[PDB]
């Protein structure tokens, strides 16, 4: 009854419609968006969905020549094509434009619920994942809600964050292999949270860690939501919010092992209406800033300080340990990671790679469709 | 230019003005060069890798006293009381009081946009694998115009992945390691059929996008199948130029992509179709009638202007003035920039058998095999 359409009036232009529903609400459409967004045959191919005309091939003056209500279902007829098509009224509904548009700055989207320290770690199980498609949704789902999960009970076996990684999608390959190594040493000697690789453009938008040997006390993973930090910047001080996402940095790496890379981008993204998008913080990685005017420097600097602060309060922080064969998953565009000290001699082993976040959201909508 | 004459600083202490022997001055402020210092403890000697965190420089960090010699400028901090040099060539090239253009949808001063008029870069598949300056001038080709063409390669299967390896790493996605650009039945996507595709870049329907494609060539003896380039930047530029306000729309709201295109697959994107930086500098370009999705996010009072705006981009990407247009033989290949430059081509039919292979890649591995030949070359 929200999406049951009851009747249409076309405007005597032909260049909108006003569709209303039979609980009062009224939606206008345009004709050029519904000529565009036709569902028929020869508009959208039935095999793959695949737009078949372009732009170009709609006539500019396309309008409304007629339409009307009928059993839940909208009929249109274009001019001058003479083209008539019907759309379902639950799709109408649902991909309506004529809304109020949120446009909030640096709000956040409402598929994600942001955290700080009394967030429990989200963890499922390894064998639960492969062979339950309800288990490997709700551990996807985890991941796209709050950026990231434990996963547990896997193999103690080399190479096996790869085959996580494939779970959902595919692994970025850098110079550094599909994979690499992270081996510690802690003894007398002895031998900041960030974003990975923001030097990377694109940067690698999943990170996955996972543990093959841990025998030295302490070092617990550390995971910030700088999507909360953010907001706390931006509740406390939207000027300063405005600065970090309104200025790019500059980012680099410049090693002795042959990888150069560099990105311009700033620490706070956002879309052009305003949602945060990507947070990009690394002080080890951190270039000059040459993009930002000498009248803003010093309040950008003060900014980043106060951003930075907000990432290293203990408050934020979400800890854990990582027994062999348990590993854990970060949206690198989102959340932050690092460890604690070590507090006792011993060796550690994990491995590490990226993957991509667009691969793990198709899992999860071909998920949702199979079990909705 | 880069030899430093003389310096002044603030009473505050928070920036000094440098004047360099060509009368030109630039103002550093205290925090900015403290973070920038280059000696051991700031930064490492073995990767160059920043050692400290904003944190840990004191948040009265100010100018105690500066003096220019030498051709550099040495510069004393309180309350830590380090003293730094940095070489005036340092100052001169990281320099940020330089009046930046604000020009909002400017082009990176590293691309050259272009159109019809000029002819496709080419480059040796044997010279580029065998000699490193082909190889850098090849890269730097892709870096600078965001296209170039591969000739006299081999006709071989899985010859473009060889190619990938030459720079970079492969974006694996659902479409394949490489796919087959080919006629198939019950075609997943119309890249896989005989019909002629509008200039696009691939995948907007994926974030992050695939930023480079390969296109490789195994056999054209159809009638048609042209293939053709138009640089979108040149595209957005061209909108910018005419049409401010239109600009500004497609600049300045979200479209929506979606490849839903078998069962087993279904990506969605929500980005806009110019993509800026935050200061105004254009990054990318997503443009595909196949798979741009129902445009959700558009105020209704903007809606026609933004379609109005949509069409003249389209129009631009159309023109034939702004399309560069050659025929792809066997063992041919181009790479294309898919955050910047479109690829179309022509339909085919009649005697004769097309198949082409496909893939993705990243710039971020061109970029560093391009940077390490430029320090050996050079
Ligand atoms: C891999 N593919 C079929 C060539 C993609 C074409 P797009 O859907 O990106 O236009
Ligand atoms: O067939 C061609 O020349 C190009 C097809 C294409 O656009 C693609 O494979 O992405
Ligand atoms: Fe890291
Ligand atoms: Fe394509």
């Amino acid at each position: 009854h929200h999406h049951m359409p009851r009747s249409v009036t076309a405007d005597a232009s032909g260049s909108f419609l006003t569709l209303t529903f039979e609980d009062g609400s009224e939606s206008r459409f345009h004709a050029i968006w519904l000529r565009d967004n036709a569902l028929d045959p020869e508009t959208r191919s039935p095999g793959n969905g695949q737009r078949l005309i372009t732009i170009g091939d709609i006539p500019a003056d396309t309008r409304i020549s007629t339409a009307l209500v009928d059993d839940g279902a909208l009929t249109v007829t274009f001019a001058p094509e003479g083209k008539t098509v019907t759309f379902p009224g639950k799709w109408l509904k649902s991909n309506a434009y004529d809304t109020d548009q949120s446009s909030e700055v640096g709000r956040t989207s409402p598929d994600v619920e942001t955290w700080d320290s009394s967030q429990p770690a989200p963890a499922f199980d390894w064998n639960e994942v492969q062979s339950d498609p309800k288990a490997k949704r709700d551990w996807l789902d985890a991941i796209a809600r709050l950026g990231f999960a434990k996963l547990v009970n896997g193999p103690v076996r080399e190479g096996a964050l790869i085959e996580c990684a494939s779970m959902f999608g595919f692994v970025r390959e850098t110079n550094y292999g599909k994979y690499f190594e992270v081996r510690t040493e802690v003894n007398p000697t002895n031998l900041q949270a960030h974003t990975d690789n923001p030097y990377r453009d694109p940067v690698p938008s999943l990170q996955i860690l996972y543990c093959l040997e841990n025998s030295a006390e302490g070092g617990d993973s550390i995971v910030v939501d700088g999507f909360r930090a953010a907001e706390r910047l931006r509740d406390e001080d939207p000027e300063g919010f405005a600065l970090l996402a309104g200025n790019p940095a500059r980012f680099e790496y410049k090693g002795s092992d042959g990888v150069h890379l560099r990105a311009r981008r700033p620490m706070i993204e956002l879309s052009p209406d305003g949602e945060m998008i990507a947070i990009r913080f690394n002080n080890r990685s951190s270039a000059p800033f040459v993009d930002i005017p000498f009248e803003k420097m010093e309040a950008y600097y003060a900014a980043y300080r106060r951003l930075g602060e907000f990432i290293d309060d203990p408050e934020m922080g979400v800890s854990f340990k990582l027994e062999p064969g348990e590993s854990f998953i970060v949206d690198n565009t989102r959340v932050l990671h690092a460890r604690l000290g070590y507090s006792g001699s011993g060796s550690r082993w994990l491995q590490g790679c990226y993957a991509d976040k667009d691969g793990l959201f198709s899992t999860l909508n071909v998920l949702n469709a199979q079990l909705g």
